């Protein structure tokens, strides 16, 4: 469990954040697929972009970092109590999206890559290790579902 001090840490990086949930959306998302381009074959809404500047162009894209980012953020900011939040996320992307936990593994690397950019400052190496231990445990809780639902993998 994170202790109330590195709850504390990734909460006030990710108010930052807040400030601009559009631009880091689009970063991450970018990252993610110029990383691992083997992610960005799920989207089917995405498949054709070929280029980072095409990437950069599209509003859709940018739309669906906002959608991603608004989750996320409503799961961080439940500390761990975040069992509402996350089991409807892990029902659509095991049955519907079909999304394996390595996957939420290469987005968690893209997560930190960015803040790491845009927020040097407040992302020191221990709000970098809260972060991890926070997105570690979003990965482990919803694992624990996915293996439920018979998708462990
Ligand atoms: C921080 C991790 C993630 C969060 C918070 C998240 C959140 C969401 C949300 C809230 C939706 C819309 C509601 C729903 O269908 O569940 C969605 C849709 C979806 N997600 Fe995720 N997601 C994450 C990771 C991923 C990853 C890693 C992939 C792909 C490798 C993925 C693939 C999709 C797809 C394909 C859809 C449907 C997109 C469409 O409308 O066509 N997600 N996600």
């Amino acid at each position: 469990v994170l202790s109330e001090g590195e709850w504390q840490l990734v909460l006030h990086v990710w108010a930052k954040v807040e400030a601009d949930v559009a631009g880091h959306g689009q970063d991450i998302l970018i990252r993610l697929f110029k990383s691992h381009p083997e992610t960005l074959e799920k989207f089917d809404r995405f498949k054709h972009l070929k280029t980072e500047a095409e990437m950069k162009a599209s509003e859709d894209l940018k739309k669906h970092g906002v959608t991603v980012l608004t989750a996320l953020g409503a799961i961080l900011k439940k500390k761990g109590h975040h069992e509402a939040e996350l089991k409807p996320l892990a029902q659509s992307h095991a049955t519907k999206h079909k999304i394996p936990i390595k996957y939420l593994e290469f987005i968690s690397e893209a997560i930190i890559h960015v803040l790491h950019s845009r927020h040097p400052g407040d992302f020191g190496a221990d709000a970098q290790g809260a972060m991890n231990k926070a997105l570690e445990l979003f990965r482990k809780d919803i694992a624990a579902k996915y293996k439920e639902l018979g998708y462990q993998g």
